[PDB]
């Protein structure tokens, strides 16, 4: 996260650290009590690795008693997340058990009804991505409150020319916005999740390329479908 703030320790409950042999990889965001959603194209470094949840994290490193790590028993991309297409980039994580939920592991309710968040609408986005340009990682987790950005303001020539889809929402990134190592995690409004993370161009705090978030509203009936196959 970029321009944004240390989060309140545990005060987002519902963020996952997605990571391949004990490293940040991706955020996540806790769904239920055993899946996460996350961003299809984080599995890309995975190869043949221990992909695990790390659950009630602040530090990614400092002992914290809520912490809890999770295996992975099945990672479920979007059947279109084809690679650097930035459409369709969800995945749904199950883990080895049911988390125990608590003050620091809580899952996020998400939007299921299919409309789009009025522009201007300020959400939070979490992730323990990148906090400027050169890749300095923080250990906390860090928060921002960005703006939803209409879906035509965002396809426009200056920003993503004709690729922001019915199933995009984007949020401003000037000076502030979700980095490297935040896909994956999500866009938080109003208390419920409507978005997740993606990379879109990959070029941070350019108010000319503003942040690109998956539509989980879009996705309410293949995300049933798969929290049904439990
Ligand atoms: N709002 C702009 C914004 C938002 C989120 C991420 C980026 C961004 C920038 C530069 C490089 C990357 C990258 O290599 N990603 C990647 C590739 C493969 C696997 C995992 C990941 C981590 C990830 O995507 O977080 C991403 C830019």
């Amino acid at each position: 996260i970029l321009g944004g703030r240390e989060a309140e320790a545990h005060a987002r409950p519902y963020m996952a650290s997605v990571q391949l042999n004990g490293a940040h990889l991706c955020g996540g965001v806790l769904v239920a009590e055993q899946w996460v959603l996350s961003a299809a194209h984080c599995l890309e470094d995975a190869a043949d690795g221990k992909v695990q949840v790390l659950l009630g994290a602040h530090s990614l490193s400092q002992p914290e008693p809520s912490k809890r790590l999770y295996d992975v028993l099945r990672a479920v991309p979007h059947p279109d997340s084809q690679p650097d297409t930035i459409d369709h980039d969800l995945l749904l994580l199950q883990l080895s058990e049911k988390a125990t939920l608590g003050p620091a592991v809580r899952p996020l309710p998400w939007q299921r009804v299919d409309r789009d968040v009025a522009p201007g609408t300020l959400c939070d986005v979490a992730g323990w991505g990148i906090v400027n340009h050169a890749g300095r990682r923080p250990d906390s987790l860090q928060h921002v409150l960005l703006p939803v950005l209409d879906r035509a303001t965002c396809n426009r020539r200056t920003h993503h020319d004709g690729a922001i889809t019915e199933r995009l929402m984007c949020a401003e990134s000037n000076r502030r916005d979700s980095c490297k190592g935040d896909s994956g995690g999500p866009l938080v409004c109003g208390g419920v999740l409507e978005g997740v993370v993606t990379s879109g161009s990959r070029v941070c705090g350019n108010r000319k390329k503003p942040g690109i978030y998956t539509r989980v509203a879009s996705y309410a009936a293949w995300i049933d479908s798969v929290l049904a196959s439990a």
